[PDB]
Order: structure tokens, then sequence, then C-alpha cells
């Protein structure tokens, strides 16, 4: 599970890429409830975010990044785009 | 059950405006539990968005759409500010 | 306690911030929930708009603001960073 860059620097991102990764390619210095296992993933992350089911149109934000997600797979974000805030 | 474009192509929405309309206008390829009977205006897909009763100044956000609750009617949104994220 | 500007406007802010201070700082028309007496602080309207515990990282929304989690003191905000949205 994947990460790619787009012509403007923003971010395609799967959904099931998980939290070490994510942070490396976002530059994240942490994520929400770090080390609780709560989630391990960016959809999760996403889901915690928001308190709820995902649904695509959703934006939700955090350090430096406005997240959406683009596509669902059933009871999981499927694709994410990653903005940067600024 | 109005909408009416400012200069800068901001949009000023009444929130008993349906969501049939509010697609058309704002060009969202969605809304969120579309089908599922929750909610007609747009004051309820913000009540919906925030998971509680909406405040004047409350900000949610929905695919390339920023809404800002502009004034209220008692419990229910009276208007609305669209903004266009990038 | 206090609000430092920094040179492209934005502004650090106390999470321990009072209220009339906070309107007055950012000219605001309100604040959530006002006069019921919910939280008295910058802190504790973040955690109100949040639902939950704030972490640094976090971001919300209020009237022309964007509201960053800079720091944390355990169950309070220590520091926020406020930037003007248009």
């Amino acid at each position: 599970s994947n990460a790619v860059q787009r012509e403007d620097g923003s971010w395609l991102l799967d959904g099931l890429i998980a939290v070490p990764e994510l942070k490396d390619t976002l530059g994240l210095r942490a994520v929400p409830e770090e080390e609780k296992g709560v989630y391990h993933t960016l959809s999760g992350m996403i889901m915690w975010l928001l308190g709820r089911l995902p649904q695509t149109g959703d934006i939700t934000f955090w350090e430096n990044w406005r997240l959406e997600v683009i596509d669902m797979d059933s009871k999981r974000i499927d694709k994410v785009l990653a903005t940067k805030i600024d």
C-alpha cells in the first residue's frame, strides 16, 4: 500500500498505508493516539478523527495536512488526497 | 430556498435549500448519508456533519467546499456561506 | 494570559487566554455556547469544538479562523496557532 505525489505536490495515498510509512511520506511529527494501538492505517486514522465511518467527500485535518476521502473500499477508505495547508 | 453567487465566486445559501438544488448549485458529486432519509436540507446536512446542533460561526467541510454558518433561525440554519477550497 | 502576533499576521495564543481577550484579539463575533458557562478559555473552546481531549496536531475551525494545537500541558492546551482564513 502506496503513496504517489502529483504534479502539484499533493499526495494520492492508499488508505491501507501503514503508520510508519505515512509519517515518512507526509513528514508527520505524530499521529493521534500514538502508541495506544487504536488503528494502524491511514484509513483507521481518518475514521478516528471523524469519530464515525468515513464517506467519499469527507475532509479531516492533522498537523500540516488536509485529508480528503477520494474512494471507499466498503468499511475502509481506499484512497485519500493529502494537501498541504497554506 | 435561494442561492446567490457573490462577486468572488462564493455562495450565499438558505439553510432550508433542498439537497437536489444544493448539488446543482455547488457541483457536489454526492452528499453524506445519501438516500438514507436522514436530512433534507442544507441545514440538516451541516447538522449531520457536525454531529450536533449547529451554531453561528461553525465551519464544516465536504468535497471542494467550506461551509460557514452565517445565521440561524433558532435551531435551524438560516444562512450559509459556501467557498470552494482552491 | 497572552497573544503574540507573527510577522505573517497569525497569532500564537496561550491556551488559558480567557474569552473576553480571545474575542478582542481575533475579532470574534461570538464563541460557541456563549453564556452557557461550558468553558472559559481558548483551550476549553477547542476541546468543546473537537468533542474530546485535544492533541498536538489537531485543527479546528471557528468563524474566520483556523485553530491549530501547537502544544499540550497535560489536560489543557498550552499553545495555539490561529490563522485567518480567506
